[PDB]
């Protein structure tokens, strides 16, 4: 079988680091592997265009290989043109670069996967990161050592504890669940959520949290706030310079989730108003972020509240470890025919939901 | 009576927050107090030299209020002209400053008190912060960012997640066992810890700590390793060159405790060499960290794993009100003459250590 596998070119970084398995140059770390079963792989960067790399083995690819963080866009002409697509498989998580819809109605027995869980440790981390980094205004901090300043005072006067703080996720999936886990040992003065779904009882007073009805009760009594929801009708846009108002004032907002949950300007004009204390996350929307992002150069009334950083946060070495084993499984599942895959990694089953 | 505190000036940034109550300009929020009381208050943050106001008001001061940030030297010759001093507070943490040794070996009467347990919890989550900064390559991806560039490879390649990894605690005190505390549900593969004395079998347990018995086998299966100890002559110098050869490669070393327990050269060239993936933390010797200091500039071989900051992790908003407050019933303690110190924060009563 021919397998497509569509990966950013990290060029010399893949030779400083093999376990960057997430590039063309390492090829998720299973080059040999399909090759020692008989597989054919085709590893490219290039997604764009009609005489893409990639759009000249569509048509008889039986399985193709994408990643979030270099998405293959596979679309309605892509899925009409690729007569031998079996498999569409995420080497990590999320699918939005997917048109599952049309897929579904197609009645193409597609199969399409992601490897559930491979991300959520490691975007949880970087909120609880990003949270203390703002909370205790490490940026401006770390600023002055390497400019060769010293001045405590311009760094204390917007520097805090976390404990003592009241905490709300906006959702409680697996992400925002374990951003509540690592934040109990802090101490914080209540975690609250806000989700479509109440957590399970012993979930929830694992962790001491209360759910807040609607989200103006959430963010109105939050000094922290973090994104942890699906993109849908609902989160699109939720994130604008009217429901900022009820944000308390001076508060610290992340989001890990998806750049077009917030509206840029709305945002960035509540940072520099003084409505947020910091802005935090590694989603962006454009993404990846033209030069012009306004979120790049946004800063507080003190020249802070800035922990942006790019979308990176769930393709750290050990979360591609997951991603390229969980890769490895699901072909697996698939080459053997026994499609014994993970029910958690099942996007479409032979094109139903 | 009259009172001399001695603080730094924060000069525009008292205006900008009223709550950064330990500088000269906000006096611990207790001026007003002191002055409806009938005290007399020199705030100062002029302590070096003979002619600083400090020693124009030595001679006649019956207390001396201190912060670790701008520490005034309650050195013997202080002492000894300081002919009214009965009290000597450090508002907030911390007493290296003060000559205990001489009060208690003369036998002067002087009581020395400090805000116990007022700083943990900020310096425990300043290593936390610090941990999960260096092992996910945060400051060069926000570099990234304000630099106007988009290079997810340059940041992934050395960015981990904390799960998974062996932690180590040189020193399990008050900060160090909270800095385990804070761990527990970000899974490390396993929480290591070395001190003199052994932890309680339950607080090892309640954390999932295990005990090395020496610093050379401890760093060895550390992938970070977290200083929380005294400086003292067993850790004086104690991460050097020999003991960073012994460090797992590629670890990384977060030191919030003092700047002297390390030799500064010695782990930048760990950093520059690889040794230390990373460094991180905000204490420094000397301190203030003078401009050229080696742990400004240093950097690995990515040009990243820097996670350097001022001394201020004890010194956040909240911190400085639990500091101002504790000064404040140290005094009210002291003036109404009940002497009823919280027993955890006596360093030395009337000269004399008590029971712990």
């Amino acid at each position: 079988m021919k397998i497509v596998l569509v990966l950013y070119d990290a060029g010399k970084h893949a030779a400083d680091e093999e376990k960057l398995y997430g590039c063309t140059e390492n090829k998720l770390g299973i080059a040999n592997w399909l090759k020692d079963q008989g597989h054919e792989l085709i590893t490219t960067s290039d997604k764009e265009g009609g005489n893409s790399v990639l759009d000249q083995h569509i048509p008889d690819a039986d399985i193709i290989i994408t990643t979030p963080f270099h998405p293959a866009y596979i679309t309605k002409e892509r899925i009409d043109k690729a007569k031998k697509l079996k498999l569409v498989v995420v080497a990590g998580v999320g699918s939005d670069h997917i048109d599952l819809d049309y897929i579904n109605q197609t009645g193409k027995k597609i199969s399409v996967l992601e490897v559930t869980g491979s991300n959520t440790v490691s975007v949880a981390e970087h909120v609880l990161m990003t949270m203390l980094v703002l909370v205790r205004n490490f940026v401006p901090a770390h600023e002055q050592i390497i400019n060769h300043d010293w001045e405590v005072a311009a760094i204390a006067k917007d520097a805090y504890d976390i404990e003592g703080k009241t905490i709300a996720t906006i959702g409680a999936g697996r992400i925002g669940y374990r951003v509540l886990e690592r934040l109990v040992p802090f101490n914080p003065k209540e975690l609250l959520y806000y989700d479509y779904q109440a957590l399970p009882k012993d979930a929830e007073e694992k962790v001491g949290a209360r759910r807040v009805e609607n989200i103006e009760e959430l963010v109105a009594q939050a000094d922290i706030v973090t994104i942890n929801a699906p993109l849908h009708a609902g989160t699109k846009g939720l994130i604008n310079k009217e429901l900022l108002s009820k944000f308390k004032k001076g508060a610290w907002l992340v989001n890990t989730a998806r750049g077009a949950i917030c509206v840029a300007e709305d945002v960035a004009a509540a940072l520099e108003s003084g409505q947020l204390r910091g802005y935090g996350g590694d989603v962006w929307f454009p993404q990846p972020a033209p030069k012009d992002h306004p979120w790049r150069d946004m800063r507080n009334k003190y020249g802070a509240g800035n922990a942006m950083t790019p979308h990176y946060s769930g393709t750290t070495l050990d979360a591609q470890t997951r991603y390229a084993e969980g890769t490895k499984n699901i072909l697996e599942s698939f080459f053997t025919g026994k499609f014994d895959y993970r029910p958690q990694d099942i996007i479409l089953l032979n094109g139903e939901y």
